[PDB]
Protein backbone atom coordinates (compact mmCIF):
# COMPACT_ATOMS: atom_id res chain seq x y z
CA UNK A 1 0.00 0.00 0.00
CA UNK A 2 1.24 3.56 -0.52
CA UNK A 3 0.01 7.14 0.11
CA UNK A 4 -0.55 8.95 -3.24
CA UNK A 5 -1.69 12.33 -4.57
CA UNK A 6 -3.87 13.03 -6.28
CA UNK A 7 -5.22 9.49 -6.61
CA UNK A 8 -4.70 5.77 -6.75
CA UNK A 9 -3.26 4.56 -10.04
CA UNK A 10 -2.71 1.55 -12.27
CA UNK A 11 -5.45 -0.74 -10.89
CA UNK A 12 -4.97 0.26 -7.20
CA UNK A 13 -7.92 1.23 -5.03
CA UNK A 14 -8.29 3.74 -2.19
CA UNK A 15 -8.71 2.28 1.31
CA UNK A 16 -8.11 5.32 3.49
CA UNK A 17 -6.20 8.58 3.65
CA UNK A 18 -2.86 9.99 4.73
CA UNK A 19 -2.00 13.44 6.03
CA UNK A 20 1.56 14.53 5.38
CA UNK A 21 3.13 17.88 4.53
CA UNK A 22 -0.26 19.52 5.18
CA UNK A 23 -1.99 17.79 2.31
CA UNK A 24 -4.49 15.01 2.09
CA UNK A 25 -3.24 11.82 0.35
CA UNK A 26 -5.14 8.76 -0.80
CA UNK A 27 -4.04 5.52 0.96
CA UNK A 28 -3.82 3.15 -2.02
CA UNK A 29 -3.39 -0.64 -2.34
CA UNK B 1 7.81 5.77 4.94
CA UNK B 2 5.04 3.56 6.43
CA UNK B 3 1.64 3.95 8.06
CA UNK B 4 2.14 2.17 11.47
CA UNK B 5 0.02 1.46 14.48
CA UNK B 6 0.20 2.22 17.23
CA UNK B 7 3.62 3.89 16.82
CA UNK B 8 6.74 4.52 14.80
CA UNK B 9 9.51 1.92 15.26
CA UNK B 10 13.19 2.27 16.15
CA UNK B 11 14.77 5.22 14.56
CA UNK B 12 11.62 6.42 12.69
CA UNK B 13 9.90 9.72 13.33
CA UNK B 14 6.21 10.55 12.92
CA UNK B 15 5.50 13.05 10.13
CA UNK B 16 1.73 12.77 9.84
CA UNK B 17 -1.15 10.28 10.15
CA UNK B 18 -3.07 7.70 8.14
CA UNK B 19 -6.61 6.53 8.48
CA UNK B 20 -7.30 2.96 7.48
CA UNK B 21 -9.96 0.54 8.83
CA UNK B 22 -11.34 3.26 11.06
CA UNK B 23 -8.16 3.64 13.08
CA UNK B 24 -5.58 6.37 13.30
CA UNK B 25 -2.15 5.30 12.20
CA UNK B 26 1.19 7.17 12.57
CA UNK B 27 2.80 8.20 9.26
CA UNK B 28 6.41 7.25 9.95
CA UNK B 29 9.67 7.82 8.07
Amino acid sequence: CYCRIPACIAGERRYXTCIYQGRLWAFCC
